[PDB]
């Protein structure tokens, strides 16, 4: 109903007027090798998606690059993304985001910003961290809801430190119910950085409960399973045992690749249900999104699986902050565009906005698993406070 | 070496910023294993315009672009036309172009534009349009001096006999007359119903142009009167086919045509000019520009030209881009004046063009065999 496939190329469609065009972008990337980037992907950007939200129309715009093709060269990936940016630019799109480790993997869009030293015609560019950060922290208060229980009565745990955990922990503080107890953890050279944030816990933000930090290489300290709700933001992946936390354990985690075995989360909840576990970025519209879907041509034939056609059962309300941030930017002066290590406390004014046009977070689900609601209530039966 | 083949698509290598924005824009079709008028249309085509060359002169960058259609889809529905083509100048104000040319018989198909800026006049930000018929009359006259000069002959010693005055056909009569050695005779043919239309272009003869030699008029169905056949240079700018037979004119005549679908078998004149090299004819509306043109291809994934003269263009493609490098020269939509071909001419002889070299279609002739009858019919 809401998704609805295109054969015809949404570029060529584009271009005779057959769409209008769109108000925001958003730049993702794909999972012999060399066949497909420049005989499939044609070392070219494929505009594939077109997500109509209650306040515009961004573009889902694949770069021909693979996360280790990211990784690998800097300057080649800095030069795809100025591509995709001249097509998002031509389309009509007047912000442009930086979905998943483009970012983390381009300085956090600062050296494409040197690329573009020279170009005023291209789009703005935004890492979308303060609407991630915002999207986290509404699925704190969505997890406590969907708990029974409150913040204030809860022991929170950090694994990551990055981006988006520096614009949750001061916007968690701030517009929601304090903890009683907060612990940091991340690398172990981030210990100053931890201790900085701690002063800042104490006397910038305004935190009165114990404050722990805890260091770790692959393996977080046994400290974040003492705690009761669980943040993630972390690059690396695998480092928590969700088969060792507690009964009763609330986990909300924006990683991609997550921390934590998706498999074994989705199993000890099915078997027990005793834990709760969500994705943090994910938004949920108050109005349903149109989704316009083309398929690259060649890969419909090898995509033409009807299991792989899931994408016209995806959830209507569902869209990611970072990608959304980008409409965001576009629609709402005030939420100026984020690139680089920026100060993470203007989130609240993005945490405002998403209140404002009643967005709440996506409903409790992990990846391809979504929590079913009467597990939900039996969790809630069973590990609520009165 | 001056043409280069491109395996992805223009379009998004220009939305990626890979090539450059173009200056004009040229709308053609595809003429006339699947099912031709249906399965090329709405799985091959896409019904979506294709912009498959590129043509960078000294002057500007001029983008072709096929719609997804064919000749006689533009008969069949004009406002289907019409349609295509305003999905197609869309894109063309998107890629850059700021003048559009019809080519072929698109004018014919959409009463010479004025549909189109009908359709338009709501919208400002598609481009202009228009039919290039001026520069294609002054490629005809560039012709016609190029094959008297080829020939060894001049043309004040030349009896010229005009086949159908329409559009391109009213641009080049003055446009002959102003730029080029008057003849001595002038014979006007078209269809008998046109008549007072002839004896009104006899009057401009006379009394507007100032023809001094004699005006003979001769009226046919489908078979040319014979006082065409007694002409020494033909001039064809019919919409009609192969009404004249290249078979019954005199030898040592010199043939110019602007007509696709051409007025004379092509393949039976091609043979008889290698049999005999007693008569010669080309196309009329192709320009030789005095540098060579930079054709980039992109070819339909799905499915030569690759060795076509660097040099050569058509005019009525070469209109567009005219249009937009001089504020003077107007567009043409309509059955507009046929005077104002003259600044175009002007233009053409500015930048020091010429008339194609002498060539029928997929045929060269070859300069030695015209250096043949240049002294069996020289004068």
């Amino acid at each position: 109903e809401y998704v609805q496939f295109e054969s015809r190329s949404l570029l060529s469609l584009f271009t005779v007027g057959k769409i209008p065009p769109v108000d925001a972008a958003a730049l993702c990337y794909w999972g012999s090798r060399d066949y497909m980037i420049e005989n499939i992907f044609e070392n070219l950007p494929f505009w594939t998606m077109i997500k109509q939200t209650n306040w515009g129309r961004i573009a889902i715009i694949a770069l021909p690059r693979f996360v280790s093709d990211l990784y690998s060269n800097q300057d080649d990936a800095v030069q795809v993304i100025i591509e995709a940016l001249e097509m998002a630019g031509i389309i009509g799109a007047k912000f442009v985001s930086l979905t998943g480790l483009i970012p983390s993997a381009t300085d956090y869009g600062l050296a494409i910003t040197k690329a573009v030293a020279n170009r005023e015609d291209l789009p703005k560019i935004t890492t979308g961290h303060r609407t991630t950060g915002a999207a986290v922290v509404l699925t704190i208060k969505k997890i406590c809801e969907q708990g029974g229980r409150d913040l204030s009565t809860e022991k929170v745990g950090f694994i990551g430190l990055g981006s988006v955990g520096m614009n949750v922990l001061p916007l968690m503080l701030k517009c929601l119910p304090h903890p009683q107890e907060i612990t940091l953890c991340d690398v172990y050279s981030k210990l100053e950085f931890l201790e900085n944030i701690e002063q800042n816990l104490v006397h910038k933000f305004g935190f009165k409960g114990k404050i722990k930090l805890a260091l770790s290489k692959t393996t977080v300290p046994q400290e974040i399973y003492d705690s009761t709700l669980i943040v993630g933001a972390t690059n690396v992946a695998n480092v928590l045992d969700i088969m060792q936390v507690k009964p009763g354990t609330l986990i909300v985690d924006d990683s991609g690749p997550h921390c934590f075995s998706v498999e074994q989360a989705i199993k000890r909840f099915q078997e027990r249900e005793d834990i709760l576990f969500s994705e943090g970025g994910m938004l949920r519209s108050p109005f349903p999104i149109k989704t316009t879907v083309h398929l690259l041509p060649s890969v419909e034939k090898i995509m033409n699986n009807a299991q792989k056609e899931a994408v016209f059962n995806s959830n209507p309300f569902n869209i990611m902050g970072c990608a959304f941030s980008a409409l965001l930017s576009s629609q709402f002066e005030q939420l100026e565009p984020t690139v680089g290590i920026c100060d993470g406390e203007q989130s609240e004014l993005h945490y405002q906005i998403l209140q404002e046009l009643e967005f709440e977070a996506g409903d409790l689900h992990c990846e391809h698993y979504v929590l079913p609601a009467k597990s939900i209530a039996n969790f809630r039966q069973r590990f609520g406070k009165d």
